[PDB]
């Protein structure tokens, strides 16, 4: 029995390795297979991945007669001691099953250990959509220590920056990601002591070209349709009501399908106050044809070539929704 | 073995300490580390936190000669007594185990014991949704003991209101979050008797701009659009009536499009109210000018300048509109 | 060690209490803590409730100087006998476990039990949707033994009406409920024979206002709205004719917009016969100044005041209204 | 004990009764209580059903001085050899353990055993969309043993069609449910031989009338509508040309609200062949005036009653139509 | 007992067969039942099936009277030693349980083994959509040992291209799949070394005409109508202007439509482009006749036919549209 080349009953693998004195170092690998999926309404991501520890233990030293190391799977984990980390700040996760427990042990003549898992896990990423459809976000997944201090138990990345690796396909449907980066950090909990902390940092960004020619283009073509009443006969009243009435019914159809394909997110966004700025546009260009239309009517009345209004306007409106898209872009970028 | 410093054997952990004479106290403390969903339409939420407990037991005191503790895992929790605590009004709940069951004791020498473990609950909270978009709501957490009666244990918060503590990064997506305290109570069941309950309270309000501009905004600008054929010419019948009737069809896509993006919550709110009465003022304008034409022709063919109703209508319209604004916002605040 | 009071080893707990002789009567009460969720497409709803059972044991009985009983937690539950109940006509159900298993066992000295479990059901009720949305639903959950018929368990209400409780504040957000009682009747199964069944009844009803005003009263408002053109010059060929087809256009977007905020739910129902009545009406209305126009065409023709088809239709339109009105809400209450 | 006089440690249950001889008889009965849901999207459909087994073995035999039997739960499976049944073509299933296991075994005298348990599945079922709405779908579900081939195991049904039993209650919301029977067939493995394999068979139908009046009604109103203008003076174009362009609007926004409330199968259902039918000849309408405004221009120009065009098409265009309407309903019933 | 006819106690099971020597071949083969789902927005997709497993192990021989082999239930598995498969790039799975679990072994006289489950498994696939809807997919199911380096077991494909078959009727409701086929390749991890892959490939394809039908059509539909109004008078501009404007309001909604029903992915595809294009057109067949209006109404103040914009505009847009489509038809095949 290979279990007996470990004297498995002869020591209290309840206790860790070198207690009473200083703290045994762990060190941790971590290779990413895949991102699963992105919840923008609930906050959170969904990834699967490798996790690997490192460390050694003088109790599980066994004689050979060559160089050659020992396998074990999953069974062997409930009779010794192993280190528990856990996901700081997750909502679910899981160990994978089939067509047995994903879990390994290797042990090393002389006492060294390799343990190694595979595992998938939901965390939470706070968002701010205040910059929509140009926002950047940033998310972290999170590594520690249950139960013990770094007075106990010492944890590091095992190469620093050459710990992580991330597989060449990764990718996400409406997301760009980007660079990849490890931290760590000391934690302070006021019930038991301070603790050490491991981060996974990476950066997600839209792509701005869908965005611009699905929503920022009809808008402004539908102004720029609303200008085309200053140039028609101030006489044919059956020609500019109707186009005026149904250039608003058009664009407040285009705002209502807008809305109804974005992430259903209940604060004001900056492709808002683009949409309805415009929509003001088009409802202060039917205002103008009825006072033009009210005081031909009054001087005809009275008495029994362009009119002036129509010529300020042919010039006014164009310049102030000019002036208005150099500051809107300027300050959003 | 460490398990043999408790005389685990030597006692029966199935009653608790104290047996046979007053209640043991039991202190509690919780840190809140994220709010994960919220569901209007099955009104309820979820929530991840960190439970903490503390309370002494004589028949686990061992000798040492220093001061230092035993810490164990989960698998120690089946062999000696624990408080059963449980959460009332819960619809599901679980305790995360990756990559172990998170769950820990730690026992001083004196036979002091803290019990700390990390759990995910759903819980039902009953909402109103009369004033919406104006609404306040008020949840709460509650904690209770299953078996055991005030006169054998006593529960109580450990340290008061500083006995809760919340992550400073909580935040819901479509809500703000205020007010966390705790409260006690004593509860009645007639099968079995008095117990102890715990209470964590918080409250939600929504962002009103986002509301007021997309909802109020339109409606209000369509019921001012309806106002412009009080100044047409009456004798252009082809651009007094479709104008009329293209406003009917601008506000009924407006009201579908609103209530699509609501939640499906089906009695009357005070927006529908708004949105109801501005579609009863455009449909009456459409019937003034009916009557107007009418009386005309009339007039014409009998005898083969403004007409009175306009000039009635262009100062009574608005006037009946500020004030019904008045009463509403007096009302609904 | 307390089960050694009861002589767990002495007995065979295979078998029931009284075994070769009279059926054992078991008595049940239920405290119904909350209603959940319900899905009209599916026919389901689901509810958490506590179930407790009482009968009596004389194995279990144990000597004592006092009166006091003693109480136990669910791990005794696999020793002793207890009843096997089971809810008919069900889904899906689990039992509670956080931060145990919300279960427990109290035993007096003279052998009486009472056994109390937390637990959540779905369960399945068949709806009729003919008369949406004036319908009102009756649901039921049922409770039986799986293995003991009725000469060998005894199944009953234990105090009768007064066994059911309910919470104050139990509610659903799309429903009212109304008129809680109990029922038993007994049920055949021709592989086993008679069992005894028991039934917990409920009535469901809807706001009837919210649907009046959102789907009656704009449909009646664009009926009433294509009668405007029946006093309209018939010389205004340009403004009868776009009003009519924009009459229409508008109520088949309103219909669209009340099919997709309904359960989907494909057969025929109350409020789409009232639909496609008042679109029939507005159809008809423009088949009117078609046979106008041309008429008035032709005698003019021929040759080189009101027309007598709008003074008929002026009066016969609403009283069809009047009297189709009159009809269906005799018929549909 | 009871399981004593059952000698269980007297035999090896993990050979079958009458091993090394003939094959074992295995009967079955089944009972349907529900059906859960159905996903036309998916193709498959979920049930709860009880399966109950009969078969005898002479090792369970025991003395007794009457005719009593011994009634036992699910504990006492793992002790004894029992039948491995399993669902074919299935995606998922589970067994029902509230609130406890819902498992028992009875045994008589002589050795017989009935084996009884509750059970829901989900099974795959596929589907052909091409004659919707008048689409017929025949599904099935099918229960194999997984070890055992026609050599070892003989598997039957117990009473003919007389085995299967239905809820009386039984529905589906959005179907009916016809014609349940029972078949069984051989079936061959490449791997391991030839296996008795049984069959439950039932139909599904759709409520045609509420797809007729939903679907097929508007689009004719709408083509009957576009014949009007035939009818209406040539010499009123601004009433001519925007009733065209406004009955073209009203036909695509219908097709748009039935294209979003049927299931999403992206390939050519009858349906769409009407619709877009009716489409094609509203489009023809509108180039019919255009083609006899343009000729009336040219006559006048060249110069300085009805068109022959107009008599023609109010002849033409029904006629058509309704030969359509004769050969769709002749090939699609 | 026929588990001491295997020397079960005699050996150790927690090494490989041949441990020290030469590395075990293991022979796979699969059969696939069904494909369940697919899921364009997370890019995965599901499938059930049987694995097979061939090795030999002289430890489990027997002694025989005949040529019979025992067959065994999944109990046995954890007494001896299996192979430890697991899918690469998957995102979860299980084995299936009902009635019991779905495993077996049956065992020759000589030691050959066959190893048989049943199993579903959900898996990754990248997929590309910027040719849609005239994309084509390639998606794939890998298969690899977790602890065992090609020099301790050769795992390989038991009789090449023969040993994969699949089920008569598998389908996808919105795909067409073909061209199933297995490879092999081998794969290097940095922490262990080489290990083998199998692969099972296939590929997927949509039904182009329905596209066709509901996106491509309409469009060109609206296009060809705006160019009506270039042979309608110039003189009636009441009839000229509210055509165009309806003109672009249809379009917009029908883009809008389109919109709501394709898979939520936010980025540029081909539909799209031809979409936007038409608009374009639209647009500025109405810039078209803004131009001649103001021209006519300049040259008649000035003083106190067909206009040239007009006969070119005829013969300019089509050509102009017609050599887009050329380019392309010609780009996206
Ligand atoms: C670096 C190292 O561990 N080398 C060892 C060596 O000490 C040992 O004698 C040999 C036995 O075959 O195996 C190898
Ligand atoms: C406050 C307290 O517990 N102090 C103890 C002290 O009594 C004990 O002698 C010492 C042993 O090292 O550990 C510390
Ligand atoms: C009604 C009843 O059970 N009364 C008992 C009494 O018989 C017993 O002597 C006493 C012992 O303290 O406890 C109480
Ligand atoms: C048909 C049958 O099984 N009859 C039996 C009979 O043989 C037996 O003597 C009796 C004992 O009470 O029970 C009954
Ligand atoms: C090819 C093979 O395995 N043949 C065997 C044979 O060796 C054996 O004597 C016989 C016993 O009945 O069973 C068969
Ligand atoms: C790894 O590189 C990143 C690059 O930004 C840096 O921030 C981080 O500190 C580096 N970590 C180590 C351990 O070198
Ligand atoms: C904590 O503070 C809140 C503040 O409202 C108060 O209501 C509550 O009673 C306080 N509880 C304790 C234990 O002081
Ligand atoms: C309880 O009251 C209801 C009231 O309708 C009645 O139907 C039922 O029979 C009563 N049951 C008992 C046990 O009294
Ligand atoms: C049961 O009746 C059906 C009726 O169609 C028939 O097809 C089937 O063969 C019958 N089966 C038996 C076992 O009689
Ligand atoms: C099986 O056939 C496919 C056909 O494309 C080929 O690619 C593959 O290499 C073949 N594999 C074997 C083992 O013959
Ligand atoms: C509430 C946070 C600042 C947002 C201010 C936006 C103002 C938008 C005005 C648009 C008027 C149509
Ligand atoms: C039913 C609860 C009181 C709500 C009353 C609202 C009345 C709304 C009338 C709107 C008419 C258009
Ligand atoms: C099919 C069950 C009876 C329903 C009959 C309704 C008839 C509705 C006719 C509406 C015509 C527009
Ligand atoms: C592709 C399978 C045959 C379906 C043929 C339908 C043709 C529809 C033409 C409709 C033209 C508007
Ligand atoms: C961004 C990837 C290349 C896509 C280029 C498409 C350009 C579309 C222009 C449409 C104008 C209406
Ligand atoms: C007895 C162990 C208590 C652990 P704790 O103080 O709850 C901190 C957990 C996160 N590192
Ligand atoms: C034997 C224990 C019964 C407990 P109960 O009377 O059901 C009250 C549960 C909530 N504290
Ligand atoms: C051996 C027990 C069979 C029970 P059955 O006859 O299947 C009836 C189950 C519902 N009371
Ligand atoms: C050792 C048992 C193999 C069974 P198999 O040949 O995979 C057929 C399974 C379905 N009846
Ligand atoms: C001790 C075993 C480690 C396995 P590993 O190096 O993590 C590679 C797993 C995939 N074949
Ligand atoms: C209309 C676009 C002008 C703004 C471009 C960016 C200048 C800051
Ligand atoms: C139109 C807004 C007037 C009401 C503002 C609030 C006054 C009570
Ligand atoms: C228009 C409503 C009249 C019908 C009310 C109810 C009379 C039966
Ligand atoms: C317009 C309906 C005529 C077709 C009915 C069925 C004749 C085959
Ligand atoms: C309008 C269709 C012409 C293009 C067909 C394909 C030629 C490359
Ligand atoms: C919004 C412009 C109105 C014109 C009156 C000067
Ligand atoms: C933009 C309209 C200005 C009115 C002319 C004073
Ligand atoms: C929220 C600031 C935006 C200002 C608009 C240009
Ligand atoms: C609603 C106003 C009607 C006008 C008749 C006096
Ligand atoms: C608001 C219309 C009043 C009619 C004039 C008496
Ligand atoms: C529907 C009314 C038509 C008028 C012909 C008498
Ligand atoms: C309702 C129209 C009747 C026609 C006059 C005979
Ligand atoms: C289904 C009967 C309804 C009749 C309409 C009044
Ligand atoms: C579609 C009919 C066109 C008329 C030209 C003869
Ligand atoms: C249907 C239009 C036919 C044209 C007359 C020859
Ligand atoms: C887009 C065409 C405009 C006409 C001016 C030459
Ligand atoms: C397409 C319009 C061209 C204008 C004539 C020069
Ligand atoms: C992305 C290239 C498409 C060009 C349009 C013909
Ligand atoms: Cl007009
Ligand atoms: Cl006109």
């Amino acid at each position: 029995k290979s279990e007996q080349l470990l004297r498995i009953d002869d020591h209290d693998f309840s206790m860790r390795p070198g207690f009473g004195g200083p703290a045994i170092p762990v060190g941790v690998d971590v290779q990413v297979e895949s991102l699963d999926s992105i919840s923008e309404v609930d906050m959170d991501f969904t990834m699967t991945l490798y996790l690997r520890h490192y460390w050694k233990d003088e109790r599980l030293s066994f004689p050979s007669t060559n160089n050659l190391s020992m396998t074990f799977d999953g069974r062997l984990v409930k009779k010794i001691w192993v280190p528990d980390m856990f996901f700081v700040h997750s909502k679910r996760s899981f160990i994978h099953d089939t067509t047995t427990d994903n879990v390994m042990l290797r042990v090393q003549p002389d006492g060294k250990v390799l343990y190694s898992l595979r595992v998938t896990v939901t965390a939470m990423c706070n968002m701010d959509f205040s910059r929509f459809p140009l926002d950047t976000q940033t998310c972290s997944l999170e590594i520690e220590s249950y139960a013990y201090t770094e007075d106990d138990l010492m944890l590091y990345w095992k190469k620093g920056n050459d710990s992580l690796k991330t597989d060449e396909r990764i990718s996400l449907s409406q997301f760009l990601i980007q660079e990849f980066h490890t931290t760590t950090k000391l934690a302070f909990y006021s019930s038991t002591g301070w603790y050490n902390r491991l981060y996974i940092n990476f950066t997600l960004r839209r792509h701005i070209f869908f965005f611009l020619l699905q929503t920022y283009f009809p808008a402004t073509l539908m102004v720029m349709l609303s200008w085309v009443s200053f140039w028609i006969d101030r006489r044919a009243v059956p020609a500019r009501v109707p186009l005026g009435i149904t250039t608003v019914l058009t664009m407040s159809t285009i705002i209502t399908g807008v809305n109804a394909s974005m992430p259903r997110v209940s604060y004001i966004k900056a492709v808002d106050i683009y949409l309805w700025v415009s929509f003001v546009f088009v409802f202060l260009s039917v205002l103008e044809y009825a006072a033009v239309n009210y005081l031909t009517t009054v001087q005809e009345r009275k008495e029994q070539d362009t009119h002036a209004i129509d010529k300020y306007s042919r010039i006014i409106f164009p310049a102030a929704y000019i002036l208005f898209n150099l500051i809107y872009w300027s300050i959003f970028s």
